[PDB]
DNA sequence: CGTTCTATGTGTACTCAC
DNA sequence: GTGAGTACA
DNA sequence: ATAGAACG
């Protein structure tokens, strides 16, 4: 069920105004500023296996509800797997079935989440390997030295990459 | 000593014993 | 409930 | 990125 970069962007553009979740009866819309395209789509690969969306949820209490009660106005989908942090959907788009992957992160995690979910995997592996040799650990939630969050005065992914000590490259060029 | 090749990470969701 | 183990972000 | 191993 493969698709083009253009089809990818069409769908993401369509979902951007339509994602919401049920929170104890009421239907809360997810805001565009908290929807970030990730994976191969953000890396502008000509062909994609799926669409990967990162949702930034504004508080920890809400994690229990967003993905497990995710809603998409006017589009039929089925749920393959679903937990608080990762959700996989099969959506119907123009009489065709496409795979939509949803992930979640808290605001304090945004740049780590983006850095992780942008990929590619081989780039994650090598960046992390390097940090391990200097006794740091990195993941989707933060940077670490001996079980402790390194507080970093940074907001964007670019700021994080440069803080970590690596060449910043646009997603297309990461490898 | 230099060139080149190779290997490498960290966490989530689900299922199935006991 | 906990923990082993697979599949896979 | 980086470091070890095989090769020159
Ligand atoms: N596949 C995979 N992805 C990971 C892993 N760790 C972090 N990720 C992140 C980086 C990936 O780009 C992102 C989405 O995974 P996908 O498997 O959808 O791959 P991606 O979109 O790069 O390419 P594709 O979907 O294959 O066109 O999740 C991992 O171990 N495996
Ligand atoms: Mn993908
Ligand atoms: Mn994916």
């Amino acid at each position: 069920g493969m698709l083009t970069l253009i089809q990818g962007k069409k769908i993401v553009n369509h979902l951007r105004s339509r994602l919401a979740f049920e929170y104890n009866g009421q239907l809360i819309k997810i805001l565009s500023k908290n929807i970030v395209a990730v994976g191969s789509l953000r890396r502008e690969e000509k062909m994609l296996n799926d669409v990967d969306l990162l949702i930034i949820v504004p508080e920890k209490k809400l994690l229990k509800h967003v993905l497990p009660n995710i809603r998409i106005k006017g589009l039929s989908f089925s749920v393959k797997v679903c937990g608080e942090r990762k959700c996989v959907l099969f959506i119907e788009w123009e009489k065709k079935t496409y795979q939509l992957d949803l992930f979640t992160a808290l605001a304090e995690e945004k740049p780590y989440a983006i850095f992780h979910f942008t990929g590619p995997v081989s780039y994650l592996i090598r960046i992390r390997a390097a940090l391990k040799k200097k006794n740091y650990k990195l993941n989707q939630y933060g940077l670490f030295k001996n079980q402790t969050l390194v507080p970093l005065k940074i907001t964007t992914e670019k700021e994080l990459i440069k803080e970590l000590g690596f060449t910043y490259r646009i997603p297309k060029k990461r490898l």
